């Protein structure tokens, strides 16, 4: 529109209907000039790291992305614990976002004083990757999202983005990006940029704990009409036989079994345990591509410690949270959040225990049975799972990769996985050359007045529910603030201003059968 | 596992068979099974058409994409051609990944 | 249709209307087996010749072809007096192919004895090549045409192309063409095979004589208006200018100039003149082309010989056509037909003479003025030149290279230069294998029936005529034979039914202004 | 001579310049014309589109063609994009000549 009208308004506030809930959210944002205008090849030689596992090519990018790709920024505290309180499932439906404000400033730097003042006649680009031509950043657990506070003003993180290679070099099949090869809305500080987005069809998350086991399914009361090996000698191959009844559970016959399973080693978060060995990479679990060994991390989704060992997580099969304020190297463990799947130990094998045991020979008069324990077990029909636990700081949605095949592309962090996501909205900051010479010169022009540009943001989603029928009489678990005294109310700013949040939330407290 | 597509109903096998025709029988009868026939063979053409869907790419790429091309250097004979003495030979396996896309 | 019936009937006659004149001919043809139904790579190394101008590589297929590229292929020698003594020009207009009465035999032999007879069910593949997409080898005077004389039985000669070459060797740009990669009709005995073809517009041949020279076009009785440099010397540079008139025609202006040259060597049919060495490949005229030398031939139109001097013929710059019964390797003088161009002196300069001569320095009175000969000039503005002329055994049209320029595409052996000329139209006898092993084998099959076919050919094509309307008051000259008692009737059959063509005959023999 | 598409018409120069901006005048008139400006440049984008047309290959040559290929074998740059220091480069001219047809 104008220079003196805004372009758009502030629209935060969470709309509860029936079977529907209407999150919006908005966020101021800053945006500096990225790599000075350029594209930059990168890899781990420009990085300084030699080893073989952490060896990378590619390129950084002048553009930035806005991100919102975390539960946190679209959910208040209250607005999810209403979620987990209410519903048994919830999905997103459809998207809509907004660019408006937008101000682009110029910084002047005389002698150790610089001023800042308006560029009206400056550009800001925008677009939107729906044909997804673009490497996908955003299914990966990266910062710079949308602050959780509506207050914070964020920084839009750099687009960069990672090709094949070789250690440190390319191969012909390295591909090259340049993201001014697409059409992109240009901006002043009248206009504004809005696009509409619809969710592809996905199941509902599992915003329950199972209130039954996989193994205690049948009825307590009544023998089943099949018959087990029993005894085996007489004390001469004495086979005997035995009904399955309620005083042996463990030998009834089932006809589902948990899930897959790929083993974790075990730590203990308990303070004057004397470790054997330095084991953080040498005993962790893992899996090789292209002779390229990656940490497997979080994994499948398995339970995280059997019942009373809430002590004991898998190495690398939970999400880690940093709590506000944390550094980012080498910090203690009362620094970090370990969240824990406890709720999938109905169905899901535990994370640091074997599958199973199965028969490993031939029994005979001369040779004792032998059975092996089973560290890793694929799909089997007949098994049934859960999936991980998405919580208000974790991720919301993921990018199914592109192959001939998969099974069950239900993102490992946790969330919904789409074959076709929220496109990536990449924006920059158009370059503004200085004085150029009063004579021809072909190079490209390498000064530029220096520019930043800032604004609002605005993300509204609509997410479908799945309401509760459950017939259990007595009252289920729920999360709640604890009325104790303290010097600080969680989910709330300090004396200094600063928002924190305290500890992972996680979707599954209410209950149903399995 | 060695390729291709998958079909619960693929294309149905086509089978073909010579008429068997008896020599001259005796002129009296007897019950067992010819076994004196006429020694034939067949020739013709056969044609198969088939339709196949493509799918374009829309790539971004920007640096040129690895195609499958032939070597300019002068050789013998030309790949995929016949011989001196008119065999055919196909020189090398050929793949169909060439272009690129993201994952 | 069916064994029994015919599929077509003889057609061979010629319908003389006011413009146009339609010739129509029928010949026998025999197609063998080629290659044994295999294509085959060819080479100077697979025929044993090793100089570099004469390297090739390319394949030879087991199709034959249809050749109708020669006038005495359409039209009778009475025919072709008529069309050159009562017309200024013709041009092929369009064209009517026919195959029918498909005959195809089978050959046992058993001991030293071949036995014949009909396969009726054994089919014949025929195809024409409409866009053009095989090597195009009907623009080369090969033999292998239809016979000039209706009643002879002709071969179809084998389908062979070139492609890149190396010395002996292919390259990655060669090409290999399948013929069975193209639709062919498959005729057995019932069936017949035809297609129409429509000529390209192309300018009328000029069957004329001009009866003019280019510098003799001014009025004999009238003086110029212009002045020519006559004088320098007074016997001080003493310039003195004279009027341009009948007196001196040589110095006057001109408005147009003969055309271009590209100087032959010449050579005298009188026997008893001793040559000063071999000259035939070391004296000849030639142009370089990826490092391999080609004869210049027939090169330019240029005029054979001047007046009077008709014992001379430039070396290799004439069509030179074999009597009947001439053997392939160097034969006598007597046993060829040198074709000549004297009809064009009047236009075009003289093969084995300079174009003309062109100062090479600046004269002064130290130095005495210097010329030079011009042994090749190019296309110059104003330049006028008459094409070479068509004979009654010649060539007919060529194929236009697919090239991004050319100038005057008028094929240099004379006739109709088209970017679409006729189709080649290829023919094969379908392969039958013998009996096969009772055992399966993966190998392609390599015993066949021995197989030959036979049948007529029929083509029909429509010529314009451009009519002559001369004022001129004496008899023009004319083709005619000779009345003198001969043992032999000229083009006719000799005692043994040998037809023979006793001479070339050109068209040029009426008159018009230049 | 130097290669490409030869036209009477071609498409029009496009000529540009700032506006000269004079910078402040005497008080008491001169007839000279002005000599003192404000420094001035201008910046912004320019946007071409050229619609061109296509002659596709009716090609019957059954060996693979050649073609223009990057080449697969690494190396510390890729060929057509930009360095570590952002600067784009051209490594090899690329000429159009690579399919084959009949002369």
């Amino acid at each position: 529109d104008g220079v003196g009208s805004s372009s758009g308004n502030w629209h935060c506030d969470s709309q509860w209907l029936g079977d529907r809930v209407i999150t919006t959210s908005t966020r101021t944002w800053a945006l500096p000039t990225y790599n000075n205008h350029l594209y930059k090849q990168i890899s781990n030689s420009t990085s300084g790291g030699s080893s073989n596992d952490n060896a990378y090519f590619g390129y950084s990018t002048p553009w930035g992305y806005f991100d919102f790709n975390r539960f946190h920024c679209h959910f208040s505290p209250r607005d999810w614990q209403r979620l987990i309180n209410n519903n048994w499932g919830f999905r997103p439906k459809r998207l809509n976002f907004k660019l408006f404000n937008i101000q682009v400033k110029e910084v002047t730097d005389n002698n150790g004083v610089k001023t800042i003042a308006n560029n009206l006649t400056s550009t800001v680009q925008v677009f939107t990757d729906s044909d997804y031509q673009l490497p996908y950043v955003l299914g990966s657990a990266h910062e710079g999202c949308l602050p959780p506070f509506p207050a914070d003003v964020f920084m839009i993180p750099q687009y960069g983005y990672l090709t094949l290679n070789d250690g440190s070099q390319a191969v012909g099949r390295s591909s090259f990006y340049c993201l001014e090869y697409f059409p992109s809305q240009m901006l002043r500080t009248g206009n504004n940029f809005q696009f509409s987005y619809e969710f592809e069809n996905v199941p509902f998350h599992s915003s329950y704990a199972h209130s039954q086991s996989l193994d205690r399914l049948m009825n307590p009361l009544i023998d089943q009409y099949l018959y087990y090996l029993s005894k085996t000698i007489n004390g001469q191959q004495t086979l005997k036989f035995s009904v399955a009844g309620p005083s042996n559970m463990a030998v009834q016959g089932r006809n589902y079994i948990p899930g897959p399973s790929y083993r974790q080693q075990r730590v203990s978060t308990t303070v004057t345990q004397a470790a054997a060995s330095e084991f953080a990479w040498p005993g962790a679990s893992s899996w090789a591509l292209n002779g390229r060994n990656s940490l497997m991390n979080p994994g499948p989704a398995m339970a995280s410690h059997k019942e009373g060992e809430d002590r004991f997580f898998p190495l690398s099969g939970s999400l880690i949270f940093g709590k506000q304020g944390t550094g980012r190297d080498n910090v203690d463990a009362d620094k970090v959040m370990i969240t824990n799947e406890e709720e999938i130990k109905t169905t899901n094998p535990v994370a640091t225990e074997s599958y199973g045991q199965v028969a490993t020979n031939h029994q005979s008069a001369q040779a004792q049975a032998q059975t092996g324990w089973v560290q890793n077990q694929g799909i089997l029909p007949g098994m049934v799972w859960q999936d991980r636990d998405v919580y208000l700081q974790g991720p919301i949605w993921a990018k199914i990769p592109h192959t001939d095949g998969n099974f069950h592309p239900s993102p490992l962090m946790g969330g919904f996985g789409m074959k076709h996501p929220p496109p990536q909205i990449l924006i920059k900051n158009t370059p503004v050359p200085a004085d150029p010479p009063t004579a021809f010169n072909k190079d490209k022009l390498n000064s530029f007045i220096t520019q930043y540009s800032t604004g609002q943001v605005s993300v509204e989603i609509e997410w479908e529910l799945q309401k509760e029928n459950s017939k259990r009489w007595n009252p289920e678990i729920q999360y709640t603030s604890n009325y104790y005294k303290s010097n600080n109310v969680e989910f709330a700013v300090n004396t200094e201003g600063v928002y924190s949040e305290p500890r992972p939330i996680g979707t599954r407290y209410l209950t149903r059968n399995l």
